[PDB]
């Protein structure tokens, strides 16, 4: 009979974790756990492909040919939770970590079908092999790898109480199913460290270039410091609102999100209520900067216009760029912060507020380091 | 004595024809005609260089070195008119979408120079050939190729009143002239099926990355719905004229034109006349990205500032990517809408209208796909 | 004992230049000079990193991990004056343009440390050699090389009054000192012509694009020509003060510095004292560029967008790509110019000034060629 | 103070063995063994370099750098004979099958030298790990490889009643000796089994092919069949005694062992107690060949001349080639047989005896396969 495909996605592991989570490193032009899943869908007519996420509103973003659902506490929880969505007899399930899943190893698994309950991949091991040093027999160690071919109403089953398992043969093992082994392979193996990359041949992340926008408008009249990128520039005629009034940091927030699509500085903090009142907003600039970071962006460069009659900027341009480069962790050479009159214009050149443009190049995350 | 040149360029076949023409495919830096010209052009020292056309506007800002002449209607009638062009005693005829003509296969037309009245590549077949499905003998088949070097006088005369002539051999000898034949090669193949650039060694399009800006203004004041980027906002706070109102549509038109060298939303939709009243503005976007994409760019992202005191537009901003993403063919995580207020101020402040900042990042289309 | 690095990476010489300086040829993602200091540094726990540069400000933005000091009038005299900085025993120097130079050679020369006063590579010629057209003894000739290591107190005593010397051997062989001669090799060879770059084995530049953006407003109410981007668009309507008065070539001025991170129009060309009165905003443009070509950076395309309710700038936006292009030597496909009325609102609608917003893209100079 | 090494390449596993012993791979121009010891010796400066061999006559052959010791029943065994050779402070320890050992790892063990009693690279493991089909902490395994460095005073007492250790670390810690665990590497990985070549970036076996001759003499006059390739050519026109007198197969022995540098038949089958009397002649080819195979080589031809003045060989030839191929599991176009009488002359025209020439070709086994 026939098959489904459930690619496991979900939480984060702080194990490999730069900044950047490993499902969105990019592999040519797709995100890591688009590419796994593509490879895999490739391989067989799936009546029904699944990926569990901890992230859907942003997975959906970027195709219409899965069924996302939310991951739960662990793998287990996660699977159990997706394979009430599958009513084929068999279900493949795959660690979206293990990404270069070849095709001969998916017909090894499928011509062996009818042999057991769960047929699963694994590679016997040569080193000396320590639990908790001391050694133990490394004839009797079997590594296990995904993906992973079960009959869908005994893996159900086998995840009605116990969802510790790390695997789907040791939860079909468990309830007294058989399970076949088949030789595995290096291309199978599970990115889960850092250093797991250079031991995989993935494709490096395509050169694409992402633009952002940012401009904000902030109001004249308050009596405090004005505020720009962090750097003080005049003692007391500072801006309305807006926690310490930053209108810099706001619209370069707003440009940093606007490129890696993760919507405005109103979305991302809500200060309708004026909960931000106490905020500094270089550390909202930095927290935004870390969102974008976490799916597999970088900053290339930072190009700023400050719109503004009084007071001159002149002498605090060097020192915003700085402290921007500083915040960000940047190279200051990458940073520009431009200034310019309305010639008495408008509410701008009437000294009734300010107004920032910003301007942001992102590249892909460069994870070959 | 001596040579000129024509390169055969006008024309829109849509037999190979995606949505971009084949002309404007880029191989490193240069459009394909630009690309096929310069590698002929540097064979030779010809006395004229003649590009016949369908886009002189367009292509005249590549370069200043050839003299450009408006296609007709078949091959034969723009190279009629290319002719008036030339007063040397010879000259060649190519295609364009031949292009990658060897320098060696060039110099064994032109060590044949004084042979006959038309020099010309040629193929056999050892396939077995069938015309109208039904067997010819395929030792008395030959394929033509370009380039071809005929005498100039006889060229001209040879197309005085047949139009139909599919290449410069046939027409030469249907007014009894002579043909001398090389052998061809497969690097003067044709371009003409999109199963074509695989059979072909072509470069590969530069990494090079356009920016668009757009700005736009509309004024507040109409009873009707507000739509921006085709998604209702508001019921009656609506914005005057042009077509349905959409101030964002707008915007974006003039970004993605102008990251693509297109001029502006006037230039291509004149409005002055209150023509476009009826217009769905999201069509003309759509309709826009088309010719942009004819030239042979692709869209990478897009970036939203949106300026207005009200209404929020918080709820719908979800809806407004997807509605873009869905007009331009898009994955949905390429499309970024924001928002801000001006604090009260100016124009905007004072809901006498709103306005629209867009931010677009145009690729080379990758062909290679 | 131990061991101090001086980088040679001042003056400006007119041997190679094209208008970038080969300091600043992008090299993977690092200007040369940096990327030269990175792989010497690399090779050994120096005591202290020294860069001689003419441009320390930009130089400084890139890292934090040496000292710089402002050359002199000479290599010798850079060279003595970052040698004030050093009070290890041994100092190796070298030339920044010499850029490829192996571990090996480092280890070679190293190993030697204790067999003279100075320890240089040197080749072998076994081409005929004239001086001043005449025939040389080639056995009898060395060409020298860079590092060189010295003895610190030595050095410094060598260069008390002569500052003439091209390298440190000679230097130190003039006052008695002793000179130890290792073999050299073809990745030492300095870049110092053109012709060089394709005789090494560079790392060819990233492909990291650069975003600026431009703002800039002009009040109307002078009777002057209305200039834009140097074309006479109205006879009388002209904008007041700021040179010419062409808001467009301000504006676009900006975005190009900005992309750069140089700054802006008014740190480049300080106005306040009415000291650019007369000036061709066009050349002034002109020069900005070439500020940018110079630390190699080189421009993909430009779009512009100028805010105005009048006059009409559609039979001008031709003229003004093209005198764009003409100024900045681009090909004219590249420059796209726009316009919007605001609808008869704010400032502008009132005919009280005009706006133009630009944005640049800027790549690495690819000195391929 | 100083470090000796001791590399380890004696027994023989048919865990990975096709008819080719591991150690005699080629890789490049040298043997596997000989090219891991090379790697290693390059590291550092080692006080003495020890192989254990169960082949040192033969291993003898491609250096005079290293000490040889004969290996003992396991790992330990042969480690404890071999250290008795060693009086350094420190021991490095390493498996030839671990051949891409890098310089990185050295370094990295060198670099905590006084940490513990023994330094071992590591590696940890992601995967579901099953002993004996069930399930262990996956956290707590950890993977051992070599090279290992130990004191050798101690390495020598962890040895003096257990020879069971797999390794020197467990053999250190069984007597309460500390570890110090490096981060292991893939490049460090001990080929084991078949599938293990295609996980290591091995470099490819040279060009290089062997010649072999071979010439044999067979006296008529022995009443029984004549035998040749194991064919029968005459019911009665034997030659006397050489097992089943075939000088045939006796010739190709001798140029098949000859090519390997392998000595001659009688140095393989000493015959002078009349021992092999009973042989099949082409059972005894069959297994010098097999000696041929386990040493790294593989057979591209084989041609033969076969003196006599009768019988006639022509209508056999076709058999004889088809026999030799079956034997040697060869292709049967690469074996060719010919013949020619003396014209009457000498001792063979006299029919006094035969004689047969046979020349091979051998190149080393590809295990690329
Ligand atoms: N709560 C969880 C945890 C892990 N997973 C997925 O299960 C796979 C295996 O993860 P571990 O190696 O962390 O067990 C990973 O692909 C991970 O994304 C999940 O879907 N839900
Ligand atoms: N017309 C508007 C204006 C602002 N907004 C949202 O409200 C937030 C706060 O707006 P101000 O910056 O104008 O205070 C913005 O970041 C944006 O999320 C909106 O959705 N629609
Ligand atoms: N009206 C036309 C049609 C084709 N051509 C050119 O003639 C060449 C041959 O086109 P066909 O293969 O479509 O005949 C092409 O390079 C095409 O661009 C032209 O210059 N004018
Ligand atoms: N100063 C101006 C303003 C508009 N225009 C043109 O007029 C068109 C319509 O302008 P509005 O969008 O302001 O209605 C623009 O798209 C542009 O082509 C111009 O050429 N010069
Ligand atoms: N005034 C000078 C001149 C050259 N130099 C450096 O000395 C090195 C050798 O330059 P010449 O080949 O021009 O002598 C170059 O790296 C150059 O940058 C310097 O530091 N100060
Ligand atoms: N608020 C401001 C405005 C202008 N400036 C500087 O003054 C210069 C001239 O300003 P105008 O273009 O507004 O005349 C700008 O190029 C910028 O260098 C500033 O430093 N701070
Ligand atoms: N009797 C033995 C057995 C193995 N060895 C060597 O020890 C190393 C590890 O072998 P095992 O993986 O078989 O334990 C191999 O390099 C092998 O050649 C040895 O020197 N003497
Ligand atoms: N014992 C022999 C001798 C010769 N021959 C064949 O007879 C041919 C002629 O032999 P002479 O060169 O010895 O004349 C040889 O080329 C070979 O084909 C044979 O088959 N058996
Ligand atoms: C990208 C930019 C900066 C576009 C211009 C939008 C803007 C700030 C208009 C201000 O109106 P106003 O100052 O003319 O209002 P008022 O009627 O008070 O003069
Ligand atoms: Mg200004
Ligand atoms: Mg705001
Ligand atoms: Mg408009
Ligand atoms: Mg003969």
């Amino acid at each position: 009979s026939e098959m489904s495909l459930i690619m496991l996605a979900a939480g984060n592991s702080t194990r490999f974790n730069t900044k950047v989570k490993k499902q969105f490193l990019r592999l040519g032009n797709d995100p890591l756990w688009l590419y796994a899943t593509k490879n895999l869908s490739s391989f067989y007519p799936f009546k029904k492909i699944v990926v569990t996420s901890s992230n859907i509103t942003y997975m959906k973003k970027f195709t219409k040919n899965y069924e996302f659902i939310e991951g739960g506490d662990t793998r287990a929880e996660s699977l159990k939770k997706a394979l009430e969505l599958i009513d084929s007899e068999f279900v493949m399930v795959s660690d979206v970590a293990r990404v270069l899943v070849s095709k001969n190893l998916f017909d090894r698994l499928i011509e062996n079908l009818d042999k057991a309950d769960c047929i699963t991949p694994a590679l016997k091991v040569a080193d000396t092999t320590l639990f908790d040093n001391e050694a133990l027999q490394r004839e009797k160690i079997k590594l296990i790898q995904t993906p992973q071919i079960s009959k869908t109403k005994l893996l159900k089953k086998a995840l009605d109480q116990n969802l510790e398992f790390t695997d789907d043969s040791t939860a079909i093992a468990a309830m007294g199913g058989k399970i076949w082994f088949v030789e595995g392979e290096e291309n199978a193996r599970k990115l889960t460290f850092k250093e797991d990359l250079k031991k995989l041949d993935l494709p490096t992340p395509s050169f694409e270039i992402f633009t952002g926008n940012g401009f904000d408008v902030h109001e004249f009249g308050e009596n405090r410091p004005l505020l720009l990128a962090g750097v003080q520039i005049h003692p007391t005629m500072g801006l309305k609102a807006h926690s310490d009034g930053d209108v810099l940091a706001h619209s370069l927030t707003d440009a940093i999100l606007g490129a890696a699509g993760l919507g405005d500085i109103g979305e991302l903090y809500p200060d309708t209520d004026m909960k931000f009142k106490n905020a500094n907003s270089m550390e909202l600039l930095k927290q935004a900067y870390d969102k974008v970071r976490e799916i597999g962006f970088e900053l290339i460069n930072i190009d700023i216009c400050v719109m503004a009659q009084s007071p001159k900027l002149k002498d605090f341009k060097q020192a915003m760029q700085s402290n921007i480069a500083h915040t960000l962790d940047l190279d200051e050479f990458r940073i520009n912060v431009k200034a310019t009159t309305t010639e008495k214009l408008g509410f701008i050149g009437r000294k009734e507020g300010m107004a920032v443009l910003s301007s942001v190049n992102l590249k892909y995350f460069d994870w070959t380091r």
